[PDB]
RNA sequence: GCCUGGAGCGC
DNA sequence: AGTCGCTCCAGGC
């Protein structure tokens, strides 16, 4: 024979032009060069796969009766030969009996039946989904894509190592990689376990935009870009996170650069090269990422601006090759990130604006907010404006230049801070699914492709593709909190991965309980776990096996953070399982499925709630699988006991399902439902222990009220949480509003401090009631103003003005740079005191005997009614 | 209070 | 394009 082995990344297929041909992108290693290169892979002849369900009596189709013959495969055979393929034009075929299992929404369709399995070209016409026939009453697989044929029959599962047999040459080259290869069969390639996975080569990049003088035109005027050669996913990152760099500067049109500038930079010696024309710097990036051939590019706002500016200034500029920024030879250029992932096809696209969004939370997430939570340093900005008067000068050209090389380097340390590369890589492995698909966010196809995978590997036919809302079934329950402050120990108790555990616990699955707004019964005791229950329970294990290394003896705190943060990566994926059920347009879409999942929960809160109250417990609080005891206690130790205590009374009610000790509050502030703030006990040494206080669901942790507001909040939480007196407390407390409204008035808050922050739910073009949402409104105004623009899923940041137009709050919203910049607009200091300030301390102080609203407002000096 | 619209916390 | 539960604010009536 002949063979050769290869690590595929990224697949993509054109079923429009190319039908039945997969290209997959990866490494392969060159010995002459000891290194991995680039490789092409083009998978031909990936033939439809469809099942035709035989009927139990033969029908006429022209009168619509049965005629009492039986069916045989060969019955199906025949038509399909004879009437199916003859009709629909379909040459050549073959076709073979399966036995093939079923559990999903077609009523008519058996548990476990014979098939007749059809395979054809993928070039043949594809038959109607509902076709029916004499000796069939149903087909499946008619839609399905070469891809999802290709990934579960081979049984890819994400990254790996493949062998691919009798590879054949390409009369011409299809892609831009070093090496390429044709698989005439997909059956020619297969999957290997025991080669060690190759180090990618990382491209890290950021640009710099500038308005034009008249046209209006965003053109590009510099790019930096860091590269690592070797980065490992199965490792920590590199130190330091890049080995090489460049950045490339060009000038509008009209400027001209500062003169020197040229030995300026051989002066001291930085690798950037000055363009000519922006046509020019277009060009130069396209060569060096060519060249580079980077397996994953990363930035921040990629999808939603960076690449978008990009392809068009390339289509403006008319610059030369820009399907060089992905892997495939392409001819024609498409716009709008579909036409976008297809633009980089074949190379993986990181946005840590995305990742973020998806590991952790923040009140923004464009970069300079991220830099400050996750690497915590200050990033300078650099406004549009500013950018023309530093082409004047050599030095200003030379600061906005390393500026750009900065934010590359930012972008770098947050993607391996987060530890983005390996997570995505570890998640498509469990997923099975395409790992540049799993860093543009979502859990749904992730979800999809898990169970796909699944159902093929235990011979099930699995469902054909089709082609905020208002809840539709009961969610979990919420207890009413007894609303207080509390001086003694307070017991949380929260049940571990509740929804998996139940799913697993009552062996719930499409293949278990049966269905057709009603809760199905329990399936019997006696039937086998069922393919979902399985999948669950992997994901769980691989959480507690995560959790059992957190354990561990003295980690750094890096490294815990990163635990953590794959620990609840994990969680969420289980999670979604559940969810994706009740997923009106999932694939395995089974509302009562969820429904039943759900119910059973609220059932066991419910009896948990009554136990702890039979052993004589006091219950003020409970969320969906948690339970909050006030023990009226002051004995940490006794409370400890009393904790474990009511632990193992309750687990002993259960195979799988857990409850466990979730904390123990020193103190707590309980407001309302899901809102609550508190100091929390943290053991050390000899019964001794430390206390971190804790918020949720307060104002204070909102993203849209100002850092004033939330600050005033959080000094009187810590107050109220305090050790002191109530009466030290309620002075302590008035005497710092007292004096927040002095500075309110005499100017002294920064600015900044009065920015509000909300995300828009859609772009600020499809708003009808527009003028009076400040977000909304403010979002206008910087889109059709200038460069970079807002839309749906964005924060806006802004702040509320004195006009001088008697309108309403709500219709006096200006950008932070527009109140900074212009002279008749000020900080309308009543709507902070009393719009913003006074409605998040009330709520706080709610409870608190001797503050109240009224007097809050008197601190504040405003007019009490 | 309802209604409409807008927020994003909590599981 | 995982689920549902629970406030919050602008504004008209
Ligand atoms: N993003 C989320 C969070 C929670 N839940 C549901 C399913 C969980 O089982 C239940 C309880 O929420 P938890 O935060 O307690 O999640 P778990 O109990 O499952 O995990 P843990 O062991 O951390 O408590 O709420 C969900 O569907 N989606
Ligand atoms: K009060
Ligand atoms: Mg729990
Ligand atoms: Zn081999
Ligand atoms: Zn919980
Ligand atoms: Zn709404
Ligand atoms: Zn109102």
């Amino acid at each position: 024979e002949q063979v050769f082995h290869f690590y595929w990344l990224d697949a993509y297929e054109d079923q429009y032009n190319q039908p039945g041909v997969v290209f997959l992108f990866g490494k392969v290693w060159i010995e002459s060069a000891e290194t991995h290169v680039s490789c092409c892979v083009m998978v031909k002849n990936i033939e439809r796969t469809l099942y035709f369900l035989p009927r139990e009596m033969k029908i006429d189709l022209n009168t619509g009766k049965e005629t009492g013959t039986p069916i045989s495969m060969k019955d199906v055979y025949e038509e399909f030969d004879e009437k199916i393929a003859t009709k629909y034009k379909i040459m050549k075929f073959k076709s073979k009996p399966v036995e093939k299992n079923y559990a999903f929404e077609i009523p008519d369709v058996p548990e476990k039946s014979e098939y007749l399995e059809v395979k054809y070209s993928a070039e043949m016409p594809q038959l109607p989904q509902d076709l029916k026939g004499e000796t069939f009453s149903h087909v499946f697989g008619t839609n399905t894509s070469s891809l999802e044929l290709f990934l579960m029959n081979r049984k890819i599962k994400g990254p790996c190592w493949l062998e691919v047999k009798s590879p054949q040459l390409l009369n011409q080259p299809v892609s831009w990689c070093k090496a390429e290869a044709m698989a005439l069969k997909p059956d020619l390639v297969n999957v290997i376990k025991d080669v060690s996975p190759p180090p990618l080569v990382v491209m890290a990049f950021s640009m710099k935009t500038m308005q034009n003088a008249k046209n209006h035109q965003n053109e590009i005027i510099a790019m930096a870009a860091l590269v690592h050669h070797s980065f490992a996913l199965d490792k920590a990152a590199p130190k330091p996170p890049f080995q090489s760099h460049f950045c490339v500067v060009s000038k509008p049109k009209d400027c001209i650069f500062p003169y020197a500038f040229k030995e300026v930079i051989e002066k001291k010696n930085v690798k950037v090269e000055v363009a000519a024309t922006e046509r020019t710097l277009l060009g130069f990036f396209l060569a060096k990422v060519h060249k580079i051939d980077p397996d994953i590019i990363v930035g921040h706002n990629i999808y939603g601006f960076e690449l978008e500016v990009l392809l068009q200034r390339i289509n403006v500029c008319k610059a030369p090759h820009w399907s060089k920024i992905g892997r495939l030879k392409r001819s024609n250029m498409p716009k709008l990130g579909f036409g976008e992932r297809n633009a980089t096809c074949g190379r993986m696209i990181c946005d840590v604006e995305i990742s973020a969004k998806e590991l952790i939370r923040c009140k923004s997430y464009h970069l300079s907010e991220l830099v400050q939570q996750i690497l915590k340093t200050e990033r300078v900005v650099i406004p549009m404006e500013n950018i023309q008067n530093m082409y004047s000068e050599s030095s200003q050209l030379l600061y906005l230049l390393e500026h750009t090389w900065k934010d590359a380097k930012f972008i770098l340390q947050i993607m391996c801070e987060l530890n983005v590369l390996p997570l995505a890589l570890q998640i498509t492995n469990i997923a099975g699914n395409i790992m540049s698909r799993t860093l543009m966010g979502g859990r749904s196809e992730r979800n999809e492709f898990l169970l796909l995978h699944a159902f093929y590997e235990n011979n099930y036919i699995v469902p054909d593709k089709q082609i905020r809302k208002k809840a539709a079934y009961a969610g979990g329950l919420v207890l009413d909190p007894k609303v207080g402050f509390y001086d003694k120990f307070i017991l949380l108790l929260d049940f571990n991965s509740l929804y998996p555990s139940i799913i697993q616990e009552f062996n719930i699955c499409f293949t278990t309980v049966q269905r057709v707004e009603q809760i199905p019964e329990l399936p019997d005791p006696s039937l086998e776990m069922g393919i979902l229950p399985r999948e669950i329970r992997k994901l769980v294990e691989r959480r507690k096996q995560v959790k059992q290394l957190m354990k561990q003896q003295d980690l750094n705190p890096d490294l815990i953070l990163q635990y953590d943060i794959r620990q609840k990566a994990l969680k969420l994926t289980a999670n979604s399982m559940y969810g994706c059920l009740g997923f009106s347009y999932s694939r395995f879409y089974a509302k009562p499925l969820a429904a039943l999942v759900t119910y059973k929960g609220r059932e066991i809160l419910m009896h948990t709630k009554e136990m702890v109250q039979k052993m004589n417990l006091e219950v003020i609080y409970g969320d969906t699988d948690s339970i909050m005891i006030n023990t009226n206690s002051t004995n940490l130790e006794e409370v400890f006991k009393l904790g474990n205590k009511v632990k193992s009374e309750v687990n002993k009610l259960y195979k799988l399902l857990e409850i466990d000790i979730d904390g123990v509050f020193k103190s707590l502030l309980l407001l309302k439902k899901k809102k609550y703030a508190a100091l929390v006990v943290e053991p050390t040494s000899d019964g001794n222990y430390v206390t971190k206080q804790e918020l949720k669901g307060l104002d204070i942790v909102r993203r849209d009220w100002c850092d004033l507001a939330k600050d005033t909040g959080n000094f009187v939480i810590g107050q109220i949480l305090s050790d002191q007196s109530r009466d030290t407390i309620v002075e302590n407390i008035q005497k710092r509003l007292i004096e927040i409204g002095e500075n309110v008035l005499n100017g002294s808050v920064p600015v900044s401090q009065f920015e509000i922050n909300k995300a828009l739910t859609k772009d600020p073009q499809d708003y009808p009631d527009k003028k009076s949402l400040p977000h909304v409104h403010v979002a206008l105004w910087i889109n059709s103003q200038g460069g970079r623009k807002v839309k749906a899923g964005d924060t806006v940041s802004y702040v509320i003005c004195q006009d001088g137009s008697n309108l309403t709050a709500s219709q006096r919203a200006y950008a932070p740079e527009q109140l900074q910049k212009q002279d008749n607009l000020t900080i309308d200091t009543q709507y902070y005191l009393a719009q913003q300030i006074h409605p998040v301390v009330a709520r706080i102080c709610e409870p608190i005997d001797g503050i109240d609203a009224v007097l809050i407002a008197t601190w504040l000096g405003l007019d009490p009614t």
